[PDB]
């Protein structure tokens, strides 16, 4: 019988073909981020209900498409525990990406300087740490962890990563985002401080890269949002929800959410990207596939890449299932603007598509 492995394992070797990758060192990593869940039957149902995908497969596959060299090949994901639970996870994840630091000789000072911030032996959210894996062309394999804010409970989130951003050096540029980049209030109740998302390694400054989740949020309110990041299109910011929501104004399905990158000398976050869960707005993924290729058209992206990467992660008729193209995002500013697309491994589940 085919193993969870099995599955996710081919489709990386196909994604990295597409993205023209040697495979080996993708493929020992995912098989490290895995740990237990690898050898397990795919017929088994899953020993964790994972908040990286809405089967519950514990990663994501994702294609960023470049300005300036070949399009990024990530995977999202969490090693569970044996058995599994949020302590259990988080300390088999953590084993993991200190294993990996340690092989590939990375400082995680910077992210050991915050660790304690985020510790708690009660921790609230289903996911404590995440980490991706970035696979960029004729580079050795980068690594950044995802952090839950909301992890000590929502109404603790604000104080964290107040405290958080300050430890880094970046306390007055923060304040400029809940000042006049969130919904009066709306604090840890429409707005949600969801991921708190570093670098692995320090680098030489101190990517923070904070995720908001605005939850049925207008349209207008997301790019007012997004304003407060210098050189940022409110027409652009809309003109890609529109097209990746089909014309929805109020996203009432799955929430948008939005990422500030905050860096060192700055009175302002200095990049926004935005995350359509696209999955959510469609009756299926010919739909979500039409939409992204308008989106990679509109940009003077080649879609014979993007599609190539959806046949690489699964061969089934884009019709028969929707949330393979789980999200598209919009990528603006430093360090490397473009579109970024979601792909689903559907390891336990084909959400069913919506009439036509
Ligand atoms: N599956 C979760 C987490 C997630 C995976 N990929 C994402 C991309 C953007 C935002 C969230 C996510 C969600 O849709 O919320
Ligand atoms: C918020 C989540 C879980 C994923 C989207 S952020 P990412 O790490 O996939 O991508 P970038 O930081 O935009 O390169």
């Amino acid at each position: 019988g085919l193993s969870v492995s099995d599955h996710l394992d081919g489709q990386l070797a196909r994604l990295c073909e597409v993205a023209g990758a040697d495979p080996v060192e993708p493929r020992n990593l995912l098989a490290g981020l895995l740990g237990p869940v690898g050898p397990r039957p795919l017929y088994e149902p899953p020993a964790w209900p994972s908040g990286v995908s809405d089967d519950h497969t514990p990663v994501e596959f994702s294609i960023a498409f470049n300005e300036a060299e070949p399009p990024t090949l990530r995977i999202l994901g969490e090693t569970l525990g044996s058995p599994p639970g949020p302590l259990a996870n988080l300390s088999a994840t953590r084993g993991f990406l200190d294993a990996q630091a340690r092989r590939a000789g990375l400082s995680t000072s910077r992210l050991d300087s915050v660790r304690d911030l985020f510790a708690t032996d009660d921790p609230q959210g289903d996911f404590a740490m995440w980490c991706s894996l970035v696979f960029r062309s004729s580079r050795r394999p980068e690594f950044k962890v995802y952090l839950n804010p909301e992890v000590k409970g929502v109404e603790r989130s604000p104080a964290l990563v107040s405290e958080a951003l300050h430890r880094l050096g970046l306390g007055a540029s923060y304040r400029a985002l809940l000042d006049h980049g969130v919904r009066p209030g709306e604090l840890g109740r429409g707005d949600r401080l969801t991921f708190f998302a570093v670098d692995l390694h320090d680098g030489p400054q101190a990517r923070v890269k904070l995720y908001l989740t605005h939850h049925e949020a207008e349209v207008w309110d997301v790019t007012r949002a997004a304003s407060v990041v210098d050189g940022v299109d409110v027409a652009e910011i809309e003109e890609f929800c529109v097209v990746a929501g089909g014309g929805t104004r109020r996203f009432d399905g799955r929430p948008l959410v939005g990422s500030y990158t905050f860096t060192e000398g700055a009175d302002r976050p200095v990049g926004y990207s935005i995350y359509v869960p696209i999955r959510s707005y469609v009756t299926d993924d010919q739909e979500a596939r039409d939409r992204v290729a308008a989106l990679l058209v509109r940009y003077g992206f080649d879609t014979d890449g993007l599609d190539r990467a959806i046949a690489a992660v699964t061969p089934r008729p884009l019709r028969d299932g929707v949330g393979l193209i789980a999200h598209v995002s919009l990528r603006l500013g430093a360090p490397r603007p473009g579109v970024t697309v979601y792909l689903s491994a559907e390891a336990y589940r084909v959400s069913p598509p919506r009439p036509r």
